[PDB]
């Protein structure tokens, strides 16, 4: 079984990811990459893109028209080894755009983007979608993957149109003869909840997503739990020193003013259930100066204990 870390726009960047494979993920993907703004040069895209030696780590691309999606995966081949297809994503913008969960509309169209893509990826090509955009057509979509040399395929199992209302649905999933590795996404939150989605969706793998912010020794405890029926939870000393490691992480690849923007998003998965976490971390927010974040963090843990 594989344990992978999904791509999430704003939060999997390389020092999340990296803090993922320092607690036993198997995998990540790049924030998703726009293939136009990528073959325009974009600085927000090459800010985005993985360097060629982070191992494991899928470049994640997203477009609606198969000319830029195609061109952007040929130039990025020369580098990049693993190429994903965005066609799950629910965003109002994105999908507007014709984009991400919108290229399951018309299968007859994803088809097109699929078989133009394959030709472009030179190496391992993978799909990461939806069970379809507003009921689920799952076995025809899986169906198109596998036809057209797709190898790999990462599913949310929820329709597009209900983005994150309803439930993952991970039976959805049992019906399909998995002739390629296929790993199950949605709701996975807990080793509970990984090992049943894995028993219902009859997976490979699965991709940890929203479960992981703040709380990358998720992996370490999903396959603990799966080998052994048990698990525990991480001490309130390796919650600080995890928090500092991924500081110091985001310092180095983002800088100090950037890295303490990026932290505030993962400081109330970091404090999940901590006493007095809501004040302190009302008290924090608003602070720019990366060591007085850092001092403070660490006054918050050592006085809870
Ligand atoms: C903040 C955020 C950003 C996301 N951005 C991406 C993305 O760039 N590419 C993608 O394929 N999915 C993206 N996802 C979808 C996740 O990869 C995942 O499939 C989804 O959250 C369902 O898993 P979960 O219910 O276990 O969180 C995003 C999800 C979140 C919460």
């Amino acid at each position: 079984v594989k344990v992978g870390l999904a791509p999430m726009a704003g939060y999997t960047d390389s020092a999340f990811r990296t803090l993922a494979f320092e607690w036993g993920a198997d995998f990540a993907f790049s924030e998703m990459v726009s293939a136009k703004g990528f073959l325009m040069n974009s600085q927000k895209t090459e800010e985005l893109l993985p360097q060629p030696h982070e191992r494991n780590v899928a470049v994640q691309i997203f477009g609606s028209e198969p000319n830029e999606l195609s061109e952007a995966a040929r130039i990025l081949s020369e580098k990049y080894k693993w190429i994903d297809l965005n066609a799950g994503c629910p965003v109002r913008k994105v999908v507007k755009e014709g984009a991400g969960g919108a290229l399951l509309k018309d299968l007859r169209h994803f088809r097109y983007i699929v078989r133009e893509l394959r030709k472009s990826v030179s190496g391992k090509f993978s799909v990461k979608t939806r069970l379809g955009w507003e009921k689920n057509e799952v076995e025809e979509i899986y169906r198109i993957l596998v036809e057209e040399g797709v190898d790999e395929v990462f599913i949310h199992t929820r329709t597009v149109v209900q983005s994150f209302t309803g439930r993952a649905e991970w039976k959805a999933l049992s019906v399909l003869e998995k002739r390629i590795p296929t790993f199950v996404s949605g709701d996975i939150f807990t080793p509970e909840d990984a090992k049943r989605a894995l028993e219902e969706s009859g997976c490979d793998g699965l991709l940890v997503a929203r479960g992981a912010i703040g709380r990358p020794w998720i992996f370490k405890q999903i396959k603990d739990f799966l080998r052994s029926g048990k698990y525990s939870e991480p001490s309130r000393e390796e919650i600080l020193r995890t928090f500092e490691r991924h500081l110091e992480l985001l310092i180095k690849t983002k800088g100090e003013r950037k890295a303490v923007v990026e932290m505030r998003k993962f400081l109330a998965g970091y404090t999940k259930d901590l006493k007095g976490a809501r004040r302190f971390r009302e008290k924090v927010m608003k602070i720019e100066e990366v060591q007085i974040l850092k001092e403070m963090f660490y006054n918050f843990i050592k006085e809870v204990e």
